[PDB]
């Protein structure tokens, strides 16, 4: 018996709503943090935003063609025309995508825009019975889908190791020394929720969009995998998580494979 | 009246914006990038710190009088269908603040309408006397937001090198800065709306994301009912024509004009 404990966390902020429920214990719907469904600041961000500085593509169709500045940059355009990944897409080293922008001569529903257009997929904040919280979908989703945004604060490294509560960050590893992560603690979307698995149906992927700033990538989760609806959504930590993490608890995953427990 | 183009935003607005020359042969304008929302070139540091945001925790659809964000504007001067209330005072704006993603309310309460974007069908045409102009292809009720004046966002100084001048929006308040909106290089279609000394159109200064007083969004909202077919204008204010004046003088047609 699932009680429905809110019509959608996001408030209306996604394209469609994101319900949450209870079925396990007592909890409420969470509510000790802020929802943005886009990444937002604290300390000043130096996010270069010049627009003379965006490369872009002087495209005259809808940019499936290899001349395309876009794909080009993207080493060639990953998406199909469904907005889903090509096959070929290597998922265990996914290189960096860059889906044209404001600056480009093509229209708004070019082939090479998925992310920006935001989540299209029915997701439901639930309540699991070991992890806690965690976010499943209520439909099925094809392999290669965009699903959702890694949205949270976006703080420096050094910032990173004043914060307590870490179990929310995302980083953004440069061999620049310029290193960034998103904490999701204080401000975040659903992608917060989504609990590690270390055979995940969900793979994040570096995207550039409205700037190129390449110290700053959004994070997209697509699946790895066909999701059939009900199935919890889930995606692998990392080895700087778990190896900090590790030293508290087990992985509660319970993949064959697991590889933290 | 041949067609120029079927959407000059290129699918960036809520609704496209035609474009028809009825007039001379001039192909739809291109000397320019075509922008939905504000831009800027050099930096311009605008302080985006979320914690610094004023915000409501209405528990309604801010409709209200205890809405902060209201509040802040003196009161929500929005209606139920997201117009101007009747005691707004069109020769005397006041600074509108509408929620923002700060506030607990919901993403369609009544305070949010310049931020929902272009809802009015527009059309871009060849005018005999003023080069370009904005049309309205359908009537549109008093107090209602038409758009917004969006384009490159630079310093006072900035503009003060910049020979071309004539796509200028003042953004002021001195006390050591004072920014523009220039719309020459990068602009929407308001870069295209002609100066009319009894306008249809009244520009308002509205914050929304950000909170940030030295960058105000101009958004411009009818005077008065405007029926279809009917140009759209707006005060192109004092700077404009001093400057200006001394090459042409106004060709609004208005009985009451004040630059010609
Ligand atoms: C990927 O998931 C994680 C990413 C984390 N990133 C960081 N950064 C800050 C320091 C390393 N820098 C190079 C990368 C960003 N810190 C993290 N944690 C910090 C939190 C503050 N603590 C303070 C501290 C230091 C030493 C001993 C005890 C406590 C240091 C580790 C993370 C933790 C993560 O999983 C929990
Ligand atoms: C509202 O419409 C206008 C606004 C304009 N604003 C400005 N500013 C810069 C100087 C005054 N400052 C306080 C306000 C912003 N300059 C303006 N014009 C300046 C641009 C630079 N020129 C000098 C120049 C000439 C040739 C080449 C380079 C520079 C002097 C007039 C404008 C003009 C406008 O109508 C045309
Ligand atoms: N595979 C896994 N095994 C055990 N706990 C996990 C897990 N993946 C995520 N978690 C748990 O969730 C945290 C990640 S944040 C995800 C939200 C969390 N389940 C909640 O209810 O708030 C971790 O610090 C850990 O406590
Ligand atoms: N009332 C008016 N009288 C004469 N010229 C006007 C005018 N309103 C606008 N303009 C003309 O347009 C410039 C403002 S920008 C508006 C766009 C312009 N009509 C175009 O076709 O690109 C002015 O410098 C002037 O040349
Ligand atoms: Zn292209
Ligand atoms: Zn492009
Ligand atoms: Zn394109
Ligand atoms: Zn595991
Ligand atoms: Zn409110
Ligand atoms: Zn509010
Ligand atoms: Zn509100
Ligand atoms: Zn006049």
């Amino acid at each position: 018996v699932e009680r429905i404990v809110s019509r959608d966390i996001a408030r209306g902020y996604e394209r469609i709503p994101i319900p949450c429920v209870n079925a396990v214990d007592s909890e409420p719907c969470p509510s000790n943090y802020k929802y943005v469904s886009q990444n937002c600041v604290t300390s000043p961000m130096n996010i270069d935003r010049n627009i003379t500085h965006l490369q872009y593509c002087v495209c005259i169709d809808d940019c499936s063609s290899s001349n395309c500045m876009c794909g080009q940059l993207s080493m060639r355009c990953w998406y199909d025309k469904d907005g889903r990944l090509l096959p070929e897409f290597n998922m265990a080293e996914p290189p960096l995508i860059f889906e044209c922008n404001h600056a480009c001569s093509c229209w708004r529903n070019c082939r090479n825009r998925v992310v920006q257009n935001g989540l299209r997929a029915r997701l439901q904040l639930y309540r699991t019975r070991d992890m806690g919280w965690g976010v499943r979908s209520l439909q099925d989703i094809p392999p290669g889908t965009f699903v959702c945004e890694y949205v949270g604060e976006l703080i420096s490294d050094s910032e990173a190791d004043v914060r307590e509560e870490d179990s929310y960050l995302f980083d953004l590893d440069n061999k620049d020394g310029e290193v960034y992560c998103i904490d999701a603690r204080f401000y975040g979307n659903v992608s917060r929720f989504i609990n590690h698995h270390c055979e995940p149906n969900l793979v994040p992927v570096r995207v550039f969009m409205a700037h190129q700033d390449l110290r700053f990538p959004r994070i997209a989760f697509f699946s790895t995998r066909l999701i059939e609806a009900g199935e919890q959504l889930g995606f692998d930590y990392g080895e700087r998580f778990w190896d900090i993490k590790g030293k508290l608890f087990s992985c509660r995953c319970g993949s064959p494979k697991c590889r933290h427990s």
